[PDB]
C-alpha cells in the first residue's frame, strides 16, 4: 500500500488498519470518527488526514515520528496537545475548531504552515519557537491585538480577517511578508507597514479607514500587485478607485476590478 482514502464514509471508530506498515497517507475526511486510536503502528505515515469528523481531543498521534502534513479541520477539539513528537511536520492545518489558546507547539520548529482559522482564540501568543514559519491563518477568531510575531522572520503569509484588531502593529520583524490580510477588522489608520516592502497583495476591506494619507505606507511596495479597499469609508469618495490608482501606482487590481 501507499495512500489509502477511505474519504466519505460512516467511521465511528478507527480499527483493522494494522496490518499495512507501508502505508504513508491516510485520509479519513468526513466520517463520523469520535477518537483517535490504534494509529501507532503507522510509524512512516507522512499525512494524516482526519478533517471533518467528531473529534474533541488530539491524541493517538504521539508515534508519527515522521508526519509531514496533518488535517485537523472541521473537528470539536477545544486544545492543541500531544503533538510534541511531530519534529518534522511542516503543515498544521486546525480550521474550524473550537480552540481557545494557542499552545503546546513550541517543539513543531520545522512548520512552515499553521492554519488556525475560525476558531475561538483571543491572543496571539506562544508562537516565538517557530521561525521557520512560512504562512500563518489566524482568520475569523477572537483577536484584539497583533502581537507574538516578533519572531517570525520567514513570514510570508499572514491571514487576520474577521477579528476585533483596531490597530496595524507588532509587524515589526516580518519584512518577508508577501500577503497580507487584515479585512473585516476595526481599523481605523494603515500605520507602521512602510518597511514591508516585498509586500505583493494586501486586503483592507471592511474597516474604517478614513484618511487618504495612509496609502504612503504602502509608497514602498514596488511589487505590490493587489489591494482591497473596499467597503471602508475610503469608498464614499467618487475617485476612491483613481486615488489608490495614482497612490499605488503598481497594484493592477484593486478590489474586483483590474486597472
Amino acid at each position: 500500500v501507499k495512500t489509502l482514502c477511505l474519504r466519505q464514509n460512516l467511521i465511528k471508530c478507527i480499527e483493522n488498519l494494522e496490518e499495512l506498515q507501508s502505508l504513508r497517507e491516510l485520509d479519513l475526511y468526513d466520517n463520523q470518527i469520535k477518537k483517535i486510536e490504534n494509529l501507532e503502528a503507522l510509524t512512516e505515515l507522512e499525512i494524516l488526514d482526519i478533517s471533518f469528523n467528531l473529534l474533541r481531543n488530539i491524541e493517538g498521534v504521539d508515534k508519527l515520528t515522521r508526519l509531514k502534513k496533518l488535517f485537523l479541520v472541521n473537528n470539536k477539539i477545544s486544545k492543541i496537545e500531544n503533538l510534541s513528537n511531530l519534529h518534522q511536520l511542516q503543515m498544521l492545518e486546525l480550521g474550524s475548531n473550537r480552540i481557545r489558546a494557542i499552545e503546546n507547539i513550541d517543539t513543531l520548529t520545522n512548520l512552515e504552515s499553521l492554519f488556525l482559522g475560525k476558531n475561538k482564540i483571543t491572543k496571539l501568543q506562544n508562537l516565538d519557537a517557530l521561525t521557520n514559519l512560512t504562512v500563518l491563518s489566524m482568520q475569523s477568531n477572537r483577536l484584539t491585538k497583533i502581537e507574538g510575531l516578533q519572531n517570525l522572520v520567514n513570514l510570508r503569509e499572514l491571514y487576520l480577517s474577521h477579528n476585533g484588531i483596531e490597530v496595524i502593529e507588532g509587524l515589526e520583524n516580518n519584512n518577508k511578508l508577501t500577503m497580507l490580510d487584515i479585512a473585516s477588522n476595526r481599523i481605523k489608520k494603515i500605520e507602521n507597514i512602510s518597511h514591508l516592502t516585498e509586500l505583493q497583495e494586501f486586503w483592507m476591506n471592511d474597516n474604517l479607514l478614513e484618511s487618504w494619507s495612509d496609502l504612503d505606507e504602502l509608497k514602498g511596495a514596488r511589487s505590490l500587485e493587489t489591494v482591497y479597499l473596499e467597503r471602508n469609508p475610503l469608498q464614499k469618495d467618487p475617485q476612491y478607485r483613481r486615488k489608490v490608482m495614482l497612490a499605488l501606482p503598481s497594484v493592477r487590481q484593486i478590489d474586483a476590478t483590474f486597472v
